[PDB]
């Protein structure tokens, strides 16, 4: 009965510290660790529900389960009904509900065989699903029992292996440890640091299979939650309320899980073109003179900048929708001069509404009260918080009538300054204090039986009371929502108010947050292990659909160094969004404030940023579009080469550009994995050392000086360029440009889209241009799948062709001989000038 193996032992006692005798009187099995595992843990007869009355549906399975005797928690539910939905091949549904009552649930919008197979075990009851093909067990919940109390979930299943990823947000290795591993989901403000709960919360795993096949399982559920993980290897959802409601993935690709996960959450929202551009903020530009300082040294030094930010400064005592009228006096005049110049706006937005001004004097807080807006207390009075301008109430973004008034103040305060975006901070949401001013009552919310491992021992620490009421159900149901309900918000106010694509940053976020809206990783400190850390952190967002992230450029905390910054910004030039932002009481980490050769190589990873924008354009269409990822890691590309399942300091551009970073003090080479195939090296195109890596899927050392990030670009794909630009309304003006890596056989193959790079329902109109590229037997085509005014007219000036193993003797562009070609014997470069047209059918030869 007791006869367990240590790594297949489940803890009967998550809940407390308990005794032998406790333990046994639980009827559970005490044995101590010889050194965590468990020491009370479950025998396999310990009482769970017992399956009843299955019957079949079309398309699927209806069950009542019956729990005989009572667990060790309040408020077991005894008698629960298990609805099993086979949705698509790809995607099973099944939910574990109350008949009784209906309990909280997460508003969410909804040969010839499945992927899965499906079975139920009777007593103890359990969910096994195969993988059709090859029979492999992919989630089994007969492994441990099933609690179904009022504040208390918890199911298990075995992995198929030790490699999983997701269960966001937390600084970890992208495969995360099964080590007796206990992973929090509450949304807090926190710094980046391993094993804390941070801002966001995403219940979904990829998990690996031996082979390169993967299944997703996406638990849909906003509770506080603990997710633990066990070397045997398996995994425990345990979650303080609502219902089970599980999906499971088939893939069998990993890029396919993701785009099955991301049917079910929405995919990644398609940004405006300038959101690629360079950012630049910090707390600190405390005038309109200081601010319009900061464009002229960009543009006097030559470095792209397409978006000018600001923190709290502009506002009049750090409130919401005011501006202050001593150093930012003329904020309009500003944000008009940085419009006239070709460059966009962003300003930091809180959620929380100054409480304590006069009566009549400070229209967010006095419309909200009218109107109903705010996250009220057990008398029905406004939770009032502090932030930064001192007493606070809290809007609540589930709130139809909350809807309305944000998207009036998001509107006003535009019509005073025309902002482009909104930088939404401190949406966890983030409290001062503990709770409330008055704190809070004393109740099962506030105080259940299973406190989640979060920082500070308490659903309370760093937010707002877990009992305060919302228009859809309690914080306590809500509280990881928070985020994503005002990303939401945010989303709709600023389509409302200019009429194109919004561009929302969020701190907080939940599963399905990219449908709306992108994230930065926090405070991070200006740090080595910071900048090693935040490549797993980018490459983990997008398996979860929020292609548009990235960290605080040199770090945010403390003093950045110029090695780190110069080491920091070539790779976050390979950030899908790439903004450089630092604290008020750091020193300055524009790149204009460093030496002049620091300056070069920060120019250079900008420049070469700028030039791939069409590309990383089309990347995030393709996301948009096909629920593709723009960062992934390499074994997303390669799943069947297993050398790659742990690779996380590495990076690939979609199929293509593998980015391998120095991050580390001191390094003037880096040690990268290169996949099977010739890799290019992208310092041999032209933009205004072995030239390829031949690799049998092997580590590689690569010479990296300070000035240099390595970039290789894989055989067999095309990517177009555009010329430079200090911003996105300069550089799309500029001729265009492929860079052609071709096979040994002489193939390569990409794409372009193209539209207006801000309108709203482009793809809806058919308001854009799609053009392939295809290199075969010594000719480049374009393929038109789409020609638009939008698209028409971008004209092509170059086209250099990668591992052309002879000088040719002749170069045709339509049927006459070039202007112009080189060819460089050593790199086996063919670089050749071309008058063409993207939107125009055209053939480029050599021989
Ligand atoms: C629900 O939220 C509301 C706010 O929307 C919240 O109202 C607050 O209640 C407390 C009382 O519990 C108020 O505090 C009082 O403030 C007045 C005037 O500003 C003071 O003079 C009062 O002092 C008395 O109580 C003291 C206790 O420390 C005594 O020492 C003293 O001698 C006085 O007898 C008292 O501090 C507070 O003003 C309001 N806040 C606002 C914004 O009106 C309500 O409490 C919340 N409900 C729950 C159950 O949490
Ligand atoms: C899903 O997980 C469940 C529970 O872990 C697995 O069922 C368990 O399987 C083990 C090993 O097969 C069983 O132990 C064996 O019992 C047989 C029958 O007497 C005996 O001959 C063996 O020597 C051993 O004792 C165990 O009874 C069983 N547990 C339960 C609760 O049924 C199951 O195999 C997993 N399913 C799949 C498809 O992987
Ligand atoms: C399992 O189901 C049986 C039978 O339920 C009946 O048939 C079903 C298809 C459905 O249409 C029900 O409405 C029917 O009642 C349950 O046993 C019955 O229990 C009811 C209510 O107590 C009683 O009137 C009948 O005499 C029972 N019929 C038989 C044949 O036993 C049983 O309770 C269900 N089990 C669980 C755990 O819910
Ligand atoms: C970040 O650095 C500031 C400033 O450091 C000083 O000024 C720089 C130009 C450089 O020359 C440094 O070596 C200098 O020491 C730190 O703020 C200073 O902190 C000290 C000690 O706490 C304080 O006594 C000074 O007055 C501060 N000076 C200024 C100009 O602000 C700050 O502590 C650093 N942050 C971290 C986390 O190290
Ligand atoms: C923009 O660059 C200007 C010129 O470098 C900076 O102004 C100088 O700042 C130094 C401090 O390092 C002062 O000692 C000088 O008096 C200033 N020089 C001039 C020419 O005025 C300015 O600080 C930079 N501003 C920002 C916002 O980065
Ligand atoms: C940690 Si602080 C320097 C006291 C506070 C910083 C700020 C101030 O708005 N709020 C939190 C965000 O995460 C930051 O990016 C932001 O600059
Ligand atoms: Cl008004
Ligand atoms: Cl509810
Ligand atoms: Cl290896």
């Amino acid at each position: 009965q007791c006869d367990v193996p240590p790594n297949s032992r489940f803890d009967c006692a998550p809940d407390k510290a308990i005794t032998q005798e406790q333990c046994e009187a639980r009827g559970c099995c005490y044995i101590p660790a010889k050194q965590g595992q468990p020491w009370c843990f479950f025998p396999p007869s310990y009482p769970s529900y017992k399956l009843e009355n299955l019957s079949s549906s079309e398309m699927g399975y209806t069950a009542t389960l019956t729990r005989t005797t009572p667990t060790f928690f309040p408020k077991d539910i005894l008698t629960l009904r298990l609805d099993v939905m086979m949705e698509t091949e790809n995607r099973l549904h099944f939910t574990i509900k109350d008949p009784a009552n209906r309990r909280y649930e997460v508003p969410l919008e909804t040969a010839p065989s499945p992927l899965y197979s499906v079975e139920f075990s009777e007593e103890p009851f359990g969910v096994i699903v195969h993988r059709q093909l090859d029979g492999r067990v992919l989630l089994n919940t007969t492994v441990a029992p099933l609690f179904f109390a009022d504040q208390f979930l918890q199911l298990s299943t075995s992995l198929p292996s030790q490699y999983i990823t997701g269960l966001a947000e937390h600084l970890s290795p992208l495969m995360l440890s099964t080590s007796w591993t206990r992973i929090t989901l509450w949304n807090r403000d926190l710094a980046p640091t391993p094993g804390a709960n941070l801002y966001g919360s995403h219940p979904f795993y990829l998990a690996l299979e031996d082979g390169g096949s993967a299944h997703g399982v996406f638990l849909l559920n906003s509770n506080a939650m603990d997710v633990v993980l066990q070397p045997s290897p398996a995994l425990s959802w345990r979650s303080t309320g609502g219902i089970l409601d599980v999906y499971i993935f088939l893939g069998p690709e990993p890029k396919s899980v993701v785009q099955q996960y991301l049917d079910v959450v929405g995919y990644p929202f398609m940004p405006p073109y300038w959101g690629l551009g360079f950012h630049l903020c910090r707390w600190g530009y405390s005038s309109t003179a200081i601010t319009r300082q900061v464009v002229e040294n960009m543009t006097r030094a030559h470095f792209p900048l397409d978006v000018q930010w600001n923190d709290l400064d502009y506002m009049d005592s750090r409130r919401d929708f005011t501006f202050n009228k001593d150093g930012f006096r003329d904020f309009p005049a500003m944000v008009q001069e940085l419009h006239q110049g070709g460059r966009r706006y962003m300003m930091i937005v809180d959620p929380a509404i100054s409480s304590s001004g006069p009566a009549g004097s400070y229209r967010p807080y006095d419309e909200g009260l009218r109107r109903g807006v705010f996250i009220t207390n057990e008398t029905g009075q406004p939770l009032i918080g502090k932030v930064w301008p001192g007493s606070t109430a809290f809007p609540d973004f589930t709130n139809p009538t909350a809807l309305a008034w944000w998207e009036d103040m998001v509107a006003e305060f535009h019509d005073q300054v025309p902002f482009d975006g909104m930088w939404i901070d401190m949406n966890e949401p983030s409290n001062f204090i503990r709770g409330s001013e008055d704190g809070c009552p004393n109740n099962e919310l506030e105080n259940p039986p299973y406190v989640p491992g979060v920082v500070g021992g308490t659903l309370q620490a760093a937010t707002i009371c877990a009992s305060s009421h919302q228009f859809l159900s309690t914080h306590y149901n809500l509280h990881n929502l928070y985020g994503l309900t005002e990303a939401i918000a945010s989303h709709r106010a600023l389509v409302k108010a200019r009429g194109t694509r919004p561009f929302v940053i969020s701190r907080s976020t939940f599963a399905g947050h990219g449908r709306y809206a992108g994230h930065w990783t926090g405070d991070v400190w200006s740090s080595w292990e910071q900048l090693a850390s935040s490549v797993p952190e980018i490459l983990q967002f997008n398996l979860l659909g929020v292609p548009l992230v990235g960290a605080d450029v040199c770090g945010f905390l403390g003093n950045t160094s110029e090695e780190l910054c110069v080491r920091w910004t070539q790779l976050g030039a390979f950030y899908p969004f790439m903004r450089n932002h630092n604290s008020l009481l750091s020193l300055p980490q524009e790149p204009y404030s460093f030496s002049e050769p620091a300056q070069q190589a920060m120019r250079k990873a900008l420049t070469l940023r700028y030039a791939l924008l069409p590309h990383l354009y089309t990347l995030f269409h393709q996301a948009h579009v096909a629920g593709e990822t723009v960062a992934r890691p390499l074994f997303l590309e390669f799943p069947k080469d297993s050398s790659t399942w742990t690779v996380d300091h590495q990076l690939l551009w979609g199929e293509a550009l593998l980015i391998t970073p120095v991050l580390q003090a001191g390094k003037a080479e880096v040690t990268g994995y290169f996949p099977l195939g010739t890799w290019y090296d992208l310092q041999t195109v032209p933009i205004e050392r072995e030239p390829a890596i031949h690799s049998e899927g092997q580590w590689v050392t690569l010479p990296a000086p300070l000035d240099t990030i390595n970039v290789h670009l894989r055989a067999g794909y095309i990517i177009p360029l555009q010329g430079p630009g200090l911003t996105t309304t300069e550089s799309r003006q500029q001729p265009m440009a492929l860079a052609v890596a071709l096979t040994k056989g002489g193939e390569a193959r990409g794409e372009l889209f193209w539209d207006d790079g801000e309108s709203l329902e482009v793809l809806e109109r058919g308001a854009y241009t799609q053009v392939i590229f295809l290199a075969r037997n010594n000719t480049i085509v374009n393929e038109l799948v789409r020609v638009t005014s939008e698209g028409a007219g971008l004209q092509l000036q170059k086209v250099t062709v990668l591992g052309v193993a002879t000088a040719p003797q002749q170069v045709l562009s339509n049927g006459v001989p070039v202007s112009n070609f080189t060819y460089s014997p050593d790199t086996k470069v063919l670089d050749i000038c071309v008058s063409l047209l993207m939107g125009e059918q055209f053939l480029v030869s050599w021989c």
